[PDB]
């Protein structure tokens, strides 16, 4: 299920793509969990991460409803899910960019981190 998480995210990052100008290898190193490697591929992230709502309006990390943000991530097993709840907490304490693009990327990185050391990976 945490196979589903990512298909949506998928979905939601390809409607996404055109407000961003971003492309088919942006699309790719999401799916992949890779760093962004050009900045629309980042403010593509900060369009996803917004409409999942663990980013909000004013480019910083939500946590509230936990479980309908990360199971986003994880899907609904309870394991994982509580891994997720815990970076969640963990990456909302680091400090971020004023350009939300930018901001959405290093939450991301937090994420990517703090799973490969969880074993999320």
């Amino acid at each position: 299920d945490e196979k589903e998480a990512l298909a949506k995210l998928m979905e939601s990052a390809e409607s996404c793509m055109p407000e961003v100008g971003a492309t088919d290898a942006d699309l790719q190193e999401m799916v992949k969990k890779q760093p962004a490697s050009t900045y629309a591929g980042k403010c593509l992230r900060a369009c996803v991460m917004k409409n999942i709502g663990i980013l909000d309006a004013n480019g910083k990390l939500d946590t509230e409803a936990g479980h309908e943000k990360a199971k986003q991530y994880t899907g609904n097993d309870p394991a994982k899910l509580k891994i997720a709840l815990e970076i969640g907490d963990t990456c909302a304490a680091i400090t971020v960019p004023d350009d939300h693009c930018e901001a959405a990327e290093a939450y991301g990185t937090c994420f990517r981190g703090e799973a490969k050391k969880h074993g999320l990976l």
